[PDB]
């Protein structure tokens, strides 16, 4: 580690801790720096001379943490967690917790390389045909606008099985080396130390009673979903009692069913919501997506992206054929200077969404930018994930659309709300399981109550369990199911977006009623209101500095996760898609849990 970097002298008692913070944050800013810029330079350019640059980056990080995090217990084990000082308490006793640093030198390189090979086999993977089929944009779009059983079956088993399979024995030894690693910070596992960020004994039981609240919008939504798709692919390959074939609702994940909106629209007859179709007619491309999410931003006086933003960003997919991790993401350099979005953006209105997402993060990294490192973080993570997701709610409002020239008629009537709610609820309210679920399965894997012998086993599990969907094709443990979705071997938390599609309706409820506005909740737009757009950035300045349970409480009025919003939202479409289930004599649920479907005649 470079002279400048490594700790000097403090003293062993409360006002030391002060300084040694103080230093501490001061240099922890350009390890940050040289990791993420080794980052950005393999993840927008996938070469084996990146890989490497990245992996001694991350070592220099490590070693960082090692000399700092020793440091910290030398002078402050028996005596930070009695600190008079709350911030401190934590600023600090983050660096009293060394993860990978806490491995030997062999294990650490072991652990960064595992991290680099996962990383590039999800992004590199390809279904071949020998022509080859990537991710972002080719299997997307099969997902997305194909309807044939057999393309679908073709699309989902190829990626699942091209992604899968190669992690399975590297996943392992991920879970190994950092379970090895947070145990010697005094945690159980890795999914401890995740969960702990929540700061809440009881987050565990919170997320059950919240889901138990929100299971039967979803089992009601399932249940008409499905009968549409009966209606469509017919009784051999939908059973209006079972589970639905993982790979036929418009998404690679079965995660979001925006996609099959036209399948299930209830009256067709209203004005297009998804607009798609019009973006591509008047010729929208990536830039004007990312300038038109970033007028939202401007029109509640938050900032815009600065000049470093646009210069250094990747918007497209490069056309120099270069592999790039296609996943969309957003960058904080931790230099106060770049921030930069890395999305192969395709001109979809969900991929308009998803804009927003990405902007929610850097408008976080903008106004936190001038706190100490440490406290450059959103709240709790799941604050991090709502930003961008509470703009685009009212983006999506008919009357929003109409404002930006995607949606020429204009209704306000029961029919057009339905349609509304019905397609949010497919965006919204199908996810909410998937998100559940992903960190039930990797809580039980690094608690060891999943062995790699189970992997797949409990998978599905839980995929049918909570999402009461069935994969189309036989697996077995050979595949890795759960390694086909990025987060997985790309380690990054997942509970986060359960917690953030719950709270951002309640950050837009309080949003709206900030704005002034006195309507239905889900015909709300924030557009333009600078009291809505004040509100949001004492949140958004704040970053980890005060406990999430307070910032919640000065912004919403209460200081925890709470379901209500969601539903009021929701309320109009919970009622009429109970209504219809019940008129069509659907069945809740999927009590032909084992029922899978049969393979095409000539699969494949
Ligand atoms: C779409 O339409 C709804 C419904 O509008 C109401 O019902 C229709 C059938 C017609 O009778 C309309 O003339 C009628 O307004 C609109 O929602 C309504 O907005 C008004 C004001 O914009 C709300 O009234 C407010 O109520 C608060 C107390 O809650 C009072 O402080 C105020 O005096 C204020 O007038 C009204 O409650 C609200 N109705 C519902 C269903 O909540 C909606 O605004 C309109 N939206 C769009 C996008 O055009
Ligand atoms: C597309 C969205 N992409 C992610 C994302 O932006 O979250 C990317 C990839 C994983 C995290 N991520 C980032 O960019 C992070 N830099 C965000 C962040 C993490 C910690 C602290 C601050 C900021 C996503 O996966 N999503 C979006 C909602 C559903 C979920 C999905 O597609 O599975
Ligand atoms: C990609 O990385 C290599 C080194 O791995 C570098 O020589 C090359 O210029 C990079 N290409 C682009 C277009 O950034
Ligand atoms: C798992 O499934 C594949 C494909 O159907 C098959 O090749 C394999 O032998 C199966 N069994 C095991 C133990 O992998
Ligand atoms: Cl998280
Ligand atoms: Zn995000």
């Amino acid at each position: 580690l470079d002279p400048g970097l490594q700790p000097g002298q403090f003293s062993a008692d409360e006002a030391g801790a002060q300084l040694f913070a103080q230093s501490y944050q001061s240099s922890a800013e350009q390890v940050l720096f040289q990791s993420v810029a080794a980052s950005w330079a393999h993840d927008t350019n996938i070469t084996a001379e990146n890989a490497r640059r990245q992996e001694e980056a991350a070592l220099l990080s490590q070693e960082f943490a090692e000399a700092w995090g020793q440091k910290a217990k030398e002078l402050y084990e028996p005596i930070w967690q009695q600190f008079t000082d709350p911030q401190l308490r934590r600023i600090i006793g983050a660096v009293r917790t060394l993860g990978s640093a806490n491995l030997p030198l062999a294990k650490r390189q072991q652990y960064n390389a595992l991290l680099s090979q996962m990383s590039r086999i999800y992004s590199t993977a390809k279904v071949c045909l020998a022509t080859c089929w990537s991710l972002d944009p080719d299997l997307t779009n099969i997902l997305a606008s194909s309807r044939s059983y057999a393309m679908l079956l073709f699309a989902w088993e190829g990626w699942h099985n091209a992604a899968g399979i190669p992690l399975k024995p590297l996943y392992e030894d991920f879970t190994a080396l950092s379970n090895e690693a947070y145990k010697q910070d005094g945690f159980t596992d890795t999914g401890a130390y995740w969960r702990s960020w929540y700061n809440s004994p009881t987050f565990e039981d919170d997320l059950e009673h919240l889901y138990q609240q929100l299971e039967p919008l979803y089992l009601n939504l399932h249940a008409f979903v499905r009968r549409a798709l009966h209606r469509r692919y017919g009784d051999r390959y939908i059973n209006l009692r079972g589970p639905i074939p993982a790979h036929l609702l418009g998404d690679m994940w079965a995660q979001s069913w925006e996609n099959i909106y036209d399948m299930v629209v209830p009256f067709p007859d209203k004005p297009n919501l998804d607009v798609t179709s019009t973006m591509l007619q008047q010729g929208w491309q990536a830039t004007h997506m990312f300038r038109v999410a970033e007028e939202f931003f401007t029109s509640l006086e938050l900032s815009p992206m600065p000049p470093e933003f646009w210069e250094g960003s990747m918007l497209e997919k490069p056309a120099d054929g270069r592999e790039v991790v296609c996943h969309a993401s957003a960058w904080d350099f931790y230099n106060r200077k770049d921030f930069r979005i890395k999305q192969c953006t395709r001109v979809t209105m969900d991929q308009l969404s998803t804009v927003h997402h990405e902007m929610g993060h850097i408008q976080y990294y903008l106004q936190y930018k001038d706190l100490p490192v440490s406290l450059r973080r959103g709240a709790n993570p799941g604050f991090h994930e709502a930003i961008g997701d509470v703009l685009a709610l009212s983006v999506s409002t008919p009357e929003h659309l109409h404002k930006i020239g995607l949606l020429d008629r204009v209704t306000n009537d029961t029919e057009s709300d339905i349609n509304y709610l019905l397609k949010m609820a497919l965006e919204k309210i199908a996810f909410l399981p998937f998100g559940y679920l992903v960190d039930q399965w990797r809580w039980g894997v690094f608690s060891g109550r999943t062995p790699p012998s189970r992997y797949n086993f409990d998978w599905w599990y839980l995929r049918t369990k909570y999402q009461g969907i069935c994969p189309p094709v036989t697996r077995n443990e050979t595949h890795f199911d759960a390694g086909a979705k990025f987060h997985v071997p790309n380690v990054t938390p997942y509970i986060r977006y359960f917690v953030s599609f719950v709270l951002q309706f309640q950050f837009h409820e309080a949003l709206c009623k900030e704005a002034g506005y006195e309507g239905p909740l889900h015909q709300c737009d924030i557009y333009r209101s600078t009291k809505a757009g004040a509100k949001l950035r004492k949140v958004l300045r704040a970053g980890s500095s005060r406990p999430w349970q307070e910032v919640l409480k000065d912004m919403v009025g209460l200081d925890a996760l709470d379901a209500q919003p969601l539903l009021k939202y929701f309320q109009l479409v919970t009622q009429w898609l109970q209504e219809q289930n019940q008129q069509n004599g659907e069945v809740l649920g999927w009590p032909e849990y084992q029922w899978h479907p049969p393979l095409p005649d000539n699969y494949p």
